[PDB]
């Protein structure tokens, strides 16, 4: 297995040094510790016995430094919905919550920029922002526990990058705090910045192992005046994909976003879940969002693109909606594949980036190599940034079942010269699958990266590059 | 300000380059005088030796020998930079990506593109619209600037308030390192996150890091309707309520929003014969769109257009969709530059500041620059808080620069501005990031610097203080 690497372990003086660094802030009891040791599929169980949860900048800094000299890891943790076994220590690594740092720091509302700490919620924090008529410019399923410290860690796409691209561009600045404590100041509240090298983006979609992100700065885009969503029923995966060129062809600018699921995904949401399907028993079903700012004319884009979808044959039966209610129902369908799909049995995931027109193709030939061991096998996901979330489900984990899974998915993947994780990131589990993704130089660069900002180790070991 | 101990080129390292660059080795003294001087022709090196290499292997080999001789290479593409870091400060190599002006691959689906470093960005430009989509950034430099150029300095430009960065819109890179490596980072996914994003750690770092030999990047549709808005306001404050509807009003179509004082138009009328197509007005905003629907954006700037003009915050305008007087109202912006270069000497300053005061410090030093100033603009990207500030004079004068500097530097960290928003830091800029960066950063970027180039043979005096 993995071994642990000689850290110290956590004495009653650090114990004591961190009551002072965080008054009321460190947890101890082992049946209170338990659940954060768990990972959010709960496939993963650390052995930590302290989580600490300050509240300032100041104060992780002062827990880093007491750790760096005493050589203690730690493991950064926010809403722990990650999916890569990164969220929970592998041993007895210390767990820094970001819990309590969920103040917002200020909003301008004029240019939409956000400063906020990095353990706010970001459904929360889409709340603040819309009151103010601006929106997050990502959205997740998980957005009602990940903090928006963790999307900078992990680098989350989610459901509107589509239409807002990725953090590496709407993030201004970030406040970070390094190995040793040092707080480094990147927390630039400019849109257009260019003195010397943009530092934060090292931090954005590195998972804590270069640094604890505790203050964030984000580009908030505008609230939409006009939000459609429609939901269409495909006879095929070559319908769904001259659909999605229809819908760009048709819609442009106001697509903010494209999501497909197939018909188990379906039936599972509905079976778990008790959601009834909105539109005729499909092969493939596909979520469209638009949003703009005439209504007007958003909705004669709509019109005219499902005129012709349906007219040549592309869509089988679809549905559409404004009102904010049902608009909700349709993106739950959606949103909540994830929750149905691990309440079904044991999840075996991958989150792969595909050329969309080979985006269903593993799907097809998984269920054809595995036979009745597999209980479902489902594809959906970001079809419009050529992500696919391929999904297995099984009655229970079998060792016969991942070797037919792996490394067959990961090869195919590579000769498709695709990313093994689009999205969720490395962490534990995908830590020795880079190579399929990455070339060994590029690996390289990364661990003199992290020597260079950890060399002693102590953030997120066993994460989440090679070994 | 003085040559660190570099090595000097030898008679048996041009007889190297020789045989890694065959044809690639210019050494006439005349024919390196170019090179050797900067767009703005303030900055001149004494370089001798001028490679033009063809592939990223020769790129590669050439750094291999550089860093084993330890020679100081200086990477220059389309040489438009405005910050001295494209010309040797003193006898640097001067490596130019002139010849590496392939394109590697386009997918007509996806958009993507994969082209050399040395691609001129107009050319470019010309070859996806011919299969109907976009670069995300242009610049009015677009006729002479390499995109290995525009990755090296993350440049912003005129489209980027609907495009945005290129840390979003570049996808992949190929960079060679100091020591010759090549670092693969070349992926064509609009998604994947398989460990650090390495690649923007060289967007924006000005061939400090590593020479940028590929690049791939995600080129937007071709809209179907472009239409250019050229309107004249009565005052600054009435520019930013025009903004602030036209966000209202245009929404998600918009796609530039410039804006230019009176002084500018003058000069560009002056220097470069360009007329004003509306009435004469102490601002002027540059207002593009891009959509799908050619009928709901004409829809969409006509109900903008009867209101602003009914507000009073547009007193003349005028419009265009067809593309040559689409063409001939940009025209009046890009070149600005070119015109206040003509003026006299320029005191140029690159600036991010609130959009509500973007303006102010354009008053400010008029009010403190007496007649010692020829003229001062103010010009820019008002939608991206950018502020093109530009002080002008008959010749130079120690006494005005001291009058700005650090007056202008100060004010901007005042308001938490950037000291160099867009253009970078170079030479010029590499003693003022104080006032935009602390101490802990600026360390940071030298010990990657240290790591990524420890003899640092790469753009030697840039762009880091020093
Ligand atoms: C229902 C559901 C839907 C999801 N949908 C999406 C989706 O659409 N797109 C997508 O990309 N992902 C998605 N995810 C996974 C995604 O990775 C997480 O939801 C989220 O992005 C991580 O935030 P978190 O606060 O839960 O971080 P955690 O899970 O707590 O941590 C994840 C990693 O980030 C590190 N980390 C956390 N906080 C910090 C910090 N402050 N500083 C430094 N490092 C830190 C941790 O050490 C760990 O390595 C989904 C997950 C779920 C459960
Ligand atoms: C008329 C005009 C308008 C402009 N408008 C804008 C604008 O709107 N926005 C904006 O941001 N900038 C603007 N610029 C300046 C802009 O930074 C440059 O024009 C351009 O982005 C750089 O391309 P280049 O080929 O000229 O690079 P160069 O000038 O040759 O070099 C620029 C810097 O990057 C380095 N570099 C160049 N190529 C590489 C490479 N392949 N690999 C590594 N390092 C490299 C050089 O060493 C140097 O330090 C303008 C310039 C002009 C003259
Ligand atoms: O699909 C999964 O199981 C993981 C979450 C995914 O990112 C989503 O888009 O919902
Ligand atoms: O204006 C300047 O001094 C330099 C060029 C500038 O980036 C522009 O937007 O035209
Ligand atoms: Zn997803
Ligand atoms: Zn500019």
């Amino acid at each position: 297995p993995v071994r642990r690497l000689p850290f110290s372990t956590v004495s009653k003086q650090d114990l004591a040094a961190f009551e002072r660094i965080v008054p009321g802030g460190v947890v101890t009891d082992p049946e209170a510790l338990q659940a954060p040791n768990v990972d959010w599929l709960r496939t993963l169980r650390g052995c930590s016995k302290v989580l600490l949860r300050p509240r300032t900048s100041e104060e992780v800094s002062h827990i880093l430094r007491h750790c760096h000299e005493r050589n203690l890891a730690v493991n950064p943790q926010g809403g722990n919905t990650g999916m890569v076994g990164g969220s929970v220590p592998v041993f007895d690594e210390i767990i820094l919550s970001t819990a309590r740092m969920n103040r917002v720091l200020s909003f301008h509302s004029v240019s939409g920029i956000l400063v906020c700490q990095a353990g706010c919620v970001l459904e929360e924090l889409s709340r603040y922002v819309e009151e103010r008529d601006f929106i997050m410019p990502l959205d997740l399923g998980a957005k009602g526990s990940c903090h928006i410290g963790g999307n900078v860690a992990t680098n989350a796409g989610g459901l509107r990058f589509l239409r807002y691209g990725s953090l590496h561009g709407t993030v201004l600045g970030l406040e970070v705090v390094l190995a040793d404590g040092t707080v480094l100041d990147c927390l630039t509240s400019l849109r257009k910045d260019n003195t010397g090298y943009d530092l934060k983006q090292l931090f954005i979609g590195s998972e804590g192992t270069l640094g604890i992100i505790t203050t964030v700065s984000i580009l908030c885009p505008p609230k939409p005046r006009a939000v459609n969503v429609a939901f269409l029923g495909c006879p095929g995966f070559a319908e769904v994909l001259q659909t999605f060129s229809t819908c760009k062809g048709m819609l442009g600018e106001i697509l903010s976003a494209f999501e497909f699921m197939d018909a188990v995904c379906m039936q599972l949401v509905g079976r778990h879940l008790h959601l009834a399907s909105p539109v005729q028993e499909s092969p493939f079903y596909v979520l469209i969002e638009t949003s703009g700012s005439n209504a007007g004319h958003d909705a004669e884009k709509l019109g005219h693109f499902l005129e012709h979808a349906l007219g040549s044959g592309l869509v089988t039966d679809g549905t559409m909606a404004t009102d904010q209610r049902k608009v909700k129902m349709l993106w739950a369908l959606r949103e909540r594949i994830t929750e149905a799909l691990s309440r079904d049995g044991y999840v075996y995931k991958y989150d792969l980036s595909l050329p969309v027109e080979r985006l269903y193709d593993i799907v097809t030939d998984l269920r054809a190599r595995l036979g009745p061991h597999a209980k479902h096998v489902v594809g959906y996901g970001h079809l419009g940034d050529g992500n696919l979330h391929l999904n297995v489900t099984a009655e229970a984990f079998s060792p016969s079942l991942l070797a037919a899974l792996e490394p067959h998915v990961y090869e195919w993947t590579a000769g498709q010269q695709g990313s093994v994780s689009a999205e969720h990131g490395v962490g534990f589990r995908k830590r020795d699958v880079l190579g399929y993704s990455k070339p060994p130089g590029a690996l390289q660069l990364m661990q003199q990266l992290k020597a260079l900002l950890d060399p002693k180790g102590i953030l997120n070991p066993y994460k989440t590059l090679p070994s």
